[PDB]
């Protein structure tokens, strides 16, 4: 269910920011951006279209007119990648500041989804 | 990075009330920590000339060389590793908090052989 | 490069065969090999995937369509990891009689990176 | 696995006249004839009683039993066999290339003494 996962990164970017919740949303951000283009990847599918790279379901999503042609979402394919090394604590404040944004676009795409 | 920072805040999260945001940050912890964690094997078997090209080879050669007791638990933190990509399911992030404080005593051990 | 790399290959398996030629197309085998897994980790990575040992990358290779499935793949895997046991003198002839196919992968991975 | 046709073989490609393949196939040789030599010193000492799960290990406890000299060139050719893997690098394997006849005098020495 995206739109739970949605639901529960926005409830820690709801709080007040300490690194425990900081970790506790780029986590859910993580799980979110996973179910997200794997749901991308479920509805090119169904439209004929190949995906098997979240890379390939944005920009998929981008030609069959579902998303707006945003950049951000390449951006936030980056900050996932990111995510593995947030053993950087100035790295995971950075991944941090972008989530709001990031929640901006899952949101978007659960709207444009249904 | 800092291998010893990195169990610290995974410890510093484990020892607080649980709640769902403390949950979800001592899995994310425990997720760099190990991907940390596996990577310092792979240095250490490196220096002793050995090969390692993927996390579960970087733990059998740590057991083989001693740097590791022989613990099968070790090989289910991996199997944790791959399943914290999957948290959206709650249940399953209850799970996964629930094998941290044994997760971190591996890592604990692992910091003090490191250092002889 | 592995575009030097592959052609460093072919010079050795284009030479007369004799021990030291053949020696030295598994040396180059080695090296290709290990800078051909890599390459295709850095361009998985780019895709949103993650590739953390060799059989991973070649299996992501697959299913995101960079690579044909092949299971040769696998086989040049395996190859590879018997590499540093030729004092079998056996095992470097076993080597060498499949670098020809294996080099043909290499060239046509060369080909679909565009 | 005889570690005597090992060094024989990486032998008689440093007699000949150097070029690309020859080079490379020397690198080969040191390459398995490295794997062959630490496992040879791992059963050695084993058979003595001692821990040898590394070429690290087994250098260093070769040098403990006496079966080697003291010698850091050891290491350093334990070092020479990591990046035998990044040969990719044409300048790397002319650097391993200059090591090998130093290497072949090691393993000449080790057989000399594992008699």
């Amino acid at each position: 269910s995206l739109a739970r996962a949605v639901e529960r990164l926005k409830a820690a970017l709801e709080r007040p920011k300490d690194e425990f919740i900081r970790d506790s949303a780029i986590q859910r951000f993580e799980f979110t951006f996973e179910l997200a283009w794997k749901t991308l990847k479920t509805f090119l599918e169904l439209q004929g279209l190949e995906a098997r790279s979240p890379r390939a379901a944005i920009r998929g999503a981008f030609q069959v007119g579902l998303l707006p042609e945003d950049p951000f979402w390449l951006e936030m394919l980056e900050l996932r990648n990111l995510t593995n090394h947030t053993y950087d604590e100035a790295l995971a404040e950075r991944i941090y500041a972008e989530l709001p944004k990031a929640l901006e676009r899952f949101q978007e795409l659960l709207r444009r989804l249904e």
